[PDB]
């Protein structure tokens, strides 16, 4: 544990390039919300807060930031498509009156791909008009401003319903935040975005992937059993501490093995999710006591050990939608992350060293 405090104290280092270059992520955004709002489509738009250091602006790695601009989408249907769980077909109740999305209608359906179609026009006509941005390729539009900053912008619909049903038995935080907790958060909004299901080797270009990425400040800076957790000397663990080692593994592997990229469809989505899962599984302060640094790692490791090797990683809030499937990350790349995290953990993780 003393490699993984001076690891976490190196970390804290580079905060001043994180907070000004989020500052930099934070205008373009400003400025892009601005333009959407002139669109009869886009003006009930805004940013929603999805951060856990900073509000607006989401950390996704050293240069790579992740904003979310959401957009209330009242009187919404919902209808799934195949048995994916996560993904749906959006229509409307009936027609109060005539909505101003009904210009990316097809029927009774709202079309991911046309949405997001003027959605993409809209913003890289903006981004000509002084810091250099562009735009980069491929749910998401991304931009790359003064060639070392990325931000990946996501629109997402508001809807305040009940969640979907798939929804049902996740978010399975009782043991550990209580059931209160659970039933405050699941009366919250939740979120579709375009994120289209992989059918064949092409794509369902009218499905939309349901995002509870709000929830995640909502815990994690309110993450123990005890609701005192962090607020006092008395009560420090080492939760937030993990979070952040996971990553940072993850990361650092990412980087070495950046020659035949192998590791490319692994995110810090994943470490993220495998850590809740432990939290699950460990609900008492007591498990995350901050002198136990070490062994609560590799509790963390471990369990993303057995997620890889049995190529099965549970949505934290749709547990039949499996984050590892084959569908999602192919079996050799998997195959190949097992054995290099089997092989940090077994030897006191080197990838660490100096
Ligand atoms: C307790 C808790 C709370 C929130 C999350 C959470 C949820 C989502 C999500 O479901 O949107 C997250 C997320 C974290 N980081 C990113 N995303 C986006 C979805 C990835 N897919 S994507 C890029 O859109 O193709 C987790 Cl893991 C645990
Ligand atoms: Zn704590």
């Amino acid at each position: 544990a003393s490699k993984l405090r001076a690891v976490l104290e190196k970390l804290k280092l580079s905060r001043d390039d994180i907070s000004t270059a989020a500052g930099m992520v934070k205008g373009v955004v400003d400025h892009l919300l601005l333009r959407l709002k002139c669109d009869s489509a886009f003006r009930g738009v805004g940013l929603l807060n999805t951060g856990s250091y900073y509000e607006h602006v989401k950390i996704s790695a050293p240069n790579e930031f992740d904003v979310m601009f959401k957009l209330e989408v009242p009187r919404i249907q919902l209808e799934e498509y195949s048995n994916t769980r996560a993904y749906y077909f959006v229509k409307f109740k009936r027609n109060p009156k005539e909505n101003p999305l009904s210009q990316f209608l097809e029927g009774e359906i709202l079309s991911a791909s046309k949405m997001l179609s003027k959605f993409r026009k809209i913003i890289k006509e903006e981004i000509n008009d002084d810091t250099d941005v562009i735009m980069k390729r491929k749910p998401a539009v991304t931009l790359l401003i003064s060639e070392k900053i990325s931000v990946d912008i996501t629109l997402a619909l508001e809807s305040k319903s009940s969640w979907p049903a798939s929804t049902q038995e996740g978010l399975r935080i009782q043991n550990w935040l209580s059931a209160k907790v659970r039933k405050q958060l699941r009366l919250k909004p939740f979120y579709l975005v375009p994120k289209h299901a992989k059918e064949g080797n092409g794509f369902q270009e009218e499905t939309w992937r349901l995002s509870f990425s709000h929830i995640e400040k909502e815990i994690l800076n309110n993450h123990g059993k005890s609701k005192t957790c962090c607020e006092n000397k008395e009560e420090k663990c080492c939760r937030k501490d993990c979070l952040k080692l996971m990553k940072y593994l993850l990361e650092q592997l990412k980087e070495r093995f950046k020659d035949k990229k192998h590791l490319d469809k692994f995110s810090s989505y994943h470490v993220k999710t495998a850590f809740f899962h432990v939290c699950t599984q460990n609900p008492q302060d007591s498990q995350w006591d901050r002198k136990d640094l070490g062994l609560c790692f590799d509790n963390c490791v471990t369990y993303f050990l057995q997620c890889l090797r049995t190529e099965k990683l549970e949505n934290y809030f749709i547990p039949e939608f499996n984050l590892f499937s084959s569908n999602l990350i192919d079996k050799r790349s998997k195959e190949f992350l097992t054995k290099q995290i089997e092989y940090e953990r077994n030897n006191e993780f080197p990838v660490f060293d100096e």
